[PDB]
C-alpha cells in the first residue's frame, strides 16, 4: 500500500546519472523526487555498477538493501552494505515499470566510533 512505490528500472546499455556531495543535498532531492512520483529516478540493481557512468565513489545517492524487505537510504555510492540491491539514481535511461515495497530512513552519521557490524 503506502510502501508501494512504482519504480522505472533501469534497462539500457549506458546508465548516465548524477549524485550528490552531501548526505543533506541528496535527502532533499530524494525527498522531492519521491513527492514527484520518482520518475526522476532509476532503480539501478548493483550487478548494472559497471554500466553506470557520471559517478564517483564518494557521490551521495540513495541505496537499497534487503534478502527480503527492502530498506532505502542515503549513503555513498561506493557503499557496500549488507545485501545491497542497487540504488536509486537520478537518470533519464530507458526503463520498464516494477513496483516495490521500500521503507524509506536514515541511517548516515551515527557512529563516532569504529565498529564490526
Amino acid at each position: 500500500a503506502s510502501n508501494q512505490v512504482t519504480l522505472a528500472f533501469a534497462n539500457d546499455a549506458e546508465i548516465s546519472a548524477f549524485g550528490f556531495c552531501t548526505a543533506s543535498e541528496a535527502v532533499s532531492y530524494y525527498s522531492e523526487a519521491a513527492a514527484s512520483g520518482f520518475m526522476q529516478c532509476r532503480f539501478v540493481s548493483f550487478d548494472l555498477a559497471d554500466t553506470v557512468e557520471g559517478l564517483l565513489p564518494e557521490d551521495y545517492v540513495m541505496v537499497v538493501v534487503g534478502t527480503t524487505k527492502l530498506s532505502a537510504y542515503v549513503d555513498t555510492f561506493g557503499s557496500r552494505p549488507r545485501n545491497i540491491c542497487g540504488w536509486l539514481l537520478f537518470s533519464n535511461c530507458n526503463y520498464f515499470l516494477e513496483e516495490l515495497e521500500l521503507t524509506f530512513g536514515r541511517r548516515g552519521g551515527l557512529e563516532h566510533h569504529h565498529h564490526h557490524h
